[PDB]
């Protein structure tokens, strides 16, 4: 006898996890005529953090034949950003760099955005399966040549063949996992603590669905407008100030919001009108994003910190860049190795702009000008563009000569 799989299919394409970095992988692998399976472990739409979004991911966005949905749905467009950081808030617009023709991304509530795209991902072709919970993966030697899933409440698991298998399962990190690969950024142990508020007030014009990014004396807060009446509102610390506290993170939020010079007057008639909710121990790199049969994109792959609002779209940039990668190497199996490497490289470098940034923008001490020459200073050594350009580029999640987040 054999261990004889019932119903067994093959696909070109795995995918686990349908966030954006999934959603958009397999879409777009479809719509390159592959034959895409997508394993998703909750139902859609889901709630999920991670709100604002910036003008990196609308090339994602148009490949993906969204950039009209987007505008039906009538999500909150978002300018450009505020921040009250260093030494009233100054600002920035993301049409001061691409000769203006990016001039606006959005603010969006996560569980309507995530099943936007992954609704467009059955339309292009993709078997979405969801309430499959994959669990481990299979191999013939080294190579992964399939998955094997949980369908909630059914006892039986089933084995699924892919010749490529795309991790896109986020935080969750389950090759990150399986292969003990995490490399955790031990600077960035941070906490988050959030809820949703009514009546907060808004900026004029444009500048209405700005997020505003506000320092504190041991974190920040962000005030993300959602909407006319609704606004998220988080503080994030590292966890070793909150522990230092004694106070609970609600409690810290609550204290943060009320201290705060420019939150706390946005919200002076604001009521909560949610749960609190938290999240932790976000800030790593897998030591590889690929291997014999597989790839790792999104948060799977890597994920920085919430400050400047970039986490998307590295999901919708690698969903992109992984999409393309995979397609070569399907079409070139030889190959295979060489162009997941190559994916990984320009990850990889992209990746790293924004973690050099973010760590500079951490610093509290310097002013709008300095924070603009630390950008120019990562992205732009030579000086081609001015320090305020390089600033919206690199905040913008946008990459001169990147395929996939070119600047305009
Ligand atoms: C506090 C906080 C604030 C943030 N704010 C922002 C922001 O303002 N802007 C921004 O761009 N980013 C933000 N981020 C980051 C952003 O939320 C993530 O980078 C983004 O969700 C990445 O999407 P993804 O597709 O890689 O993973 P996700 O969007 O998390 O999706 C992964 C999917 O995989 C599924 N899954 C997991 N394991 C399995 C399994 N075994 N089988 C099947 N399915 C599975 C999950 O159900 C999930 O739907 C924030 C993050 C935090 C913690
Ligand atoms: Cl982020």
């Amino acid at each position: 006898g054999s261990h004889m799989n019932n119903g067994h299919e093959e696909y070109d394409v795995i995918v686990v996890g349908g966030g954006p970095a999934g959603s958009s992988a397999a879409g777009l692998l479809a719509l390159n005529g592959h034959s895409v399976l997508l394993l998703e472990r909750d139902k859609f739409p889901r709630y999920h953090i991670g709100e604002s979004l910036i003008t990196g991911v609308l090339p994602t966005l148009a490949r993906l034949g969204l950039t009209e949905r987007m505008e039906q749905l009538g999500f909150q467009r978002k300018y450009g950003g505020s921040l009250l950081w260093g030494k009233k808030p100054w600002t920035f617009k993301f049409r001061e760099t691409g000769n203006g023709k990016y001039e606006y991304a959005y603010q969006v509530r996560r569980a309507d955005f995530d099943a936007l795209l992954l609704d467009r991902a059955r339309e292009l072709g993709v078997t979405v399966l969801e309430g499959a919970s994959v669990k481990e993966p299979l191999f013939d030697g080294d190579r992964m040549v399939g998955v094997r899933y949980s369908v909630r409440n059914e006892a039986e698991t089933v084995d699924v063949s892919g010749k490529i298998t795309i991790d896109a399962t986020g935080q969750q990190r389950w090759l990150g996992r399986h292969f003990d690969m995490v490399e955790w950024h031990e600077d960035l142990r941070n906490i988050a603590a959030w809820s949703y508020y009514q009546g907060g007030l808004r900026y004029e014009g444009e500048t209405e669905g700005n997020i505003l990014t506000e320092n504190r004396p041991h974190g920040w807060l962000w005030y993300i407008p959602l909407s006319k009446d609704i606004t998220s509102i988080g503080y994030v610390t590292p966890s070793s100030r909150l522990a230092e506290s004694g106070l609970t993170p609600e409690a810290m939020l609550d204290k943060q919001i009320a201290e705060s010079s420019e939150v706390g007057r946005l919200t002076a008639n604001a009521r909560r009108v949610d749960i609190y909710r938290t999240a932790r121990d976000w800030s790593y790199v897998c030591e590889r994003f690929s291997g014999p049969g597989y790839a790792l994109v999104g948060d799977a792959a890597a994920f920085i910190d919430p400050l400047l609002s970039t986490g998307v779209t590295l999901a919708m940039r690698g969903g992109s860049t992984v999409s393309r990668a995979v397609h070569e190497a399907l079409v070139d199996p030889a190959k295979e190795r060489d162009t997941l490497q190559t994916y990984e490289d320009s990850y990889r470098d992209f990746l790293n702009s924004l973690l050099e940034f973010v760590r500079f923008f951490y610093d509290r001490t310097k002013g709008q000008k300095d924070y603009h020459v630390g950008a120019q200073a990562i992205i732009d050594p030579d000086k081609h563009f001015p320090a305020n350009v390089d600033f919206v580029t690199l905040v913008s999640g946008l990459a001169r000569g990147d395929d996939a987040v070119d600047v305009p």
